[PDB]
């Protein structure tokens, strides 16, 4: 379209769990970006409009994996937009310690917009443009509905699972250094001279000592993901009914080896490939609109039961040879989808390169909207 401005880098990034987003960090009034801040990673695209608005071009080159994988030596890349985040306005008028404690418990976004409640019914819609230049063997998730773990739910060194209050978790953090989900003894960093280090505020610099037996809920597979892997486009739903998620339970369906709508299961998890299609058959160089309806599974909290299964419906619309096409790729399928958490789920789209892959990824996304139903 316009050449006065074509590709405009959007380099501001926000850690939604630990920080509120500043005004100059919010994109188009409804997104914040997460991941590598390389200029070419995320750019507003005036050359490819969707709904009369510039779209978002995401790109991860072969050397853009800035994160570590689940296994030693492995890595992963990320450049996404998150619909859920808190702003300073969300904490305006409250005592300063509310925000301070939210940062410590990693629940800042609990005070922001963008998340749906547990067991709710929601409609989502978004569009993606996959250029013919995208390698068929990329391993990337381009849209996902992410969980919001119980940040104060822990397991004592004796094995008991307890939901602490914000204040109690804050107290625990005074003596426990949590590396993701595992708790370690908090050790005071010392320099070569043997003198204790000091952060910007003059406080000691802590480091992780040995494991101290404490665990906190963190991580977990995304309840719903749209992506490419092994030469296939797929839609995968995950369910975790355990009250305190077990990261060691690797129940995760392989798009190519798992039959459609037949969940792979463990005691507490269920992973379902709701739909799969050879990459070559995925429409290229055109905007594809996905209409997704989700009835989130209702869980029993401490009871760890499935109170009510969920449901997933997906429609895929695009223009072919000059005519409107709409495929009902996931037809009102009863399914287990979600996590047994207090909080619900939030949407993200862009690039999440997984499977220890470094294959270049580049495509455009746009037109997100969510409604109640
Ligand atoms: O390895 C990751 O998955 C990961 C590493 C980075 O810390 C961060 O990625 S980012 O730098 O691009 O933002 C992010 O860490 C998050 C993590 O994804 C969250 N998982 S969740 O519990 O399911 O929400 C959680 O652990 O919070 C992490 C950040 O914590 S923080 O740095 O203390 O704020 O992904
Ligand atoms: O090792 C895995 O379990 C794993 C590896 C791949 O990156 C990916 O599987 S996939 O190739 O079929 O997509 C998937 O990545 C997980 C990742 O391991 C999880 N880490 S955790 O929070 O500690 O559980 C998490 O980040 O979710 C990723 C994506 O899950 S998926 O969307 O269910 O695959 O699994
Ligand atoms: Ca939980």
């Amino acid at each position: 379209t316009k050449n006065t401005q074509t590709l405009m880098p959007l380099t501001e990034r926000v850690n939604v769990q630990a920080d509120s987003a500043r005004i100059n960090q919010i994109i188009d009034g409804c997104w914040v970006a997460v991941g590598t801040n390389k200029p070419h990673a995320i750019q507003r695209d005036f050359t490819n409009l969707f709904d009369g608005k510039p779209s978002y071009r995401f790109e991860l080159k072969t050397e853009d994996n800035t994160l570590e994988g689940y296994a030693k030596g492995e890595t992963k890349g990320r450049a996404e937009f998150s619909y859920c985040y808190a702003t300073s306005d969300d904490f305006k008028g409250l005592p300063a310690d509310v925000y301070q404690k939210a940062q410590i418990t990693k629940t800042v976004y609990h005070h922001g917009k963008g998340a749906c409640p547990q067991g709710s019914s929601r409609d989502y819609e978004f569009s993606v443009y996959i250029p013919s230049s995208l390698d068929s063997n990329v391993s990337t998730i381009f849209a996902q509905w992410h969980g919001m773990p119980d940040r104060t739910l822990v397991q004592t060194p004796q094995g008991e699972v307890k939901k602490l209050t914000v204040d109690e978790f804050v107290e625990l953090e005074k003596t426990t250094f949590f590396k993701k989900n595992a708790g370690h003894e908090k050790v005071v960093r010392l320099d070569k001279q043997g003198n204790p280090m000091k952060d910007k505020n003059g406080k000691p610099v802590y480091k992780a000592g040995k494991l101290n037996g404490w665990l906190v809920e963190q991580g977990g597979y995304p309840p719903l993901a749209f992506g490419f892997s092994g030469g296939l486009f797929y839609i995968k739903a995950n369910s975790d009914r355990k009250w305190l998620t077990d990261k060691d339970d690797r129940c995760n369906a392989n798009p190519g080896k798992t039959p459609v709508m037949k969940p792979l299961t463990s005691e507490y998890k269920a992973s379902t490939i709701a739909y799969k299609l050879p990459f070559a058959d995925f429409p290229k160089d055109c905007w594809i609109t996905f209409r997704v309806h989700i009835d989130w599974t209702v869980y029993g909290k401490e009871a760890e039961t499935i109170v009510k299964p969920g449901m997933l419906d997906v429609r895929m619309d695009y223009q072919e040879q000059g005519k409107k096409v709409s495929k009902h790729i996931v037809n009102n399928e009863k399914i287990l989808i979600g996590r047994n958490d207090e909080d619900g789920y939030y949407f993200k789209f862009g690039i999440y390169r997984v499977g220890d892959s470094t294959v270049p990824v580049c495509y455009n996304l746009a037109g997100y909207s969510e409604r109640l139903e």
